[PDB]
């Protein structure tokens, strides 16, 4: 109907309530009925956060991608695209991705000390 807005923050309350408490698997479920309410930056920036606790890379890569579609830049959507990629033995990609946070943000240890691991997996991936 209409106001999809009003329970698209709402219902990502709730799975912040979840994500706080341990309950990643409950969380991702409130950010979907979120983004089918209201598509953001923020409730797919999240979706993908809670599917790396559950070891599900594959889809938190499709919802990074999402990210870069309104905020083609993002920090946090490259940082956790690159993490799925580390993951799924997609390095290749990831490398890349690291990159483009450090020229934005080279202060993000989380960029830096993953790359290192990147850059020695590819000469180790032969």
């Amino acid at each position: 109907g209409p106001h999809m807005d009003y329970l698209a923050t709402r219902e990502k309350e709730k799975g912040n309530e979840a994500f706080n408490s341990g309950d990643y698997e409950e969380a991702v479920m409130y950010y979907t009925r979120s983004i089918s309410a209201l598509p953001t930056v923020v409730a797919y920036n999240n979706r993908a956060q809670a599917y790396i606790k559950l070891q599900n890379w594959n889809s938190a890569e499709q919802d990074c991608e999402k990210v870069l579609e309104l905020e083609p830049g993002n920090v946090k959507a490259l940082l956790r695209r690159a993490t799925a990629y580390k993951h799924q033995n997609k390095l290749r990609e990831a490398r890349e991705d690291l990159k483009k946070v450090l020229k934005v943000e080279p202060d993000n240890d989380l960029a830096k000390k993953t790359l290192s691991e990147v850059e020695r997996d590819l000469k180790n991936s032969e």
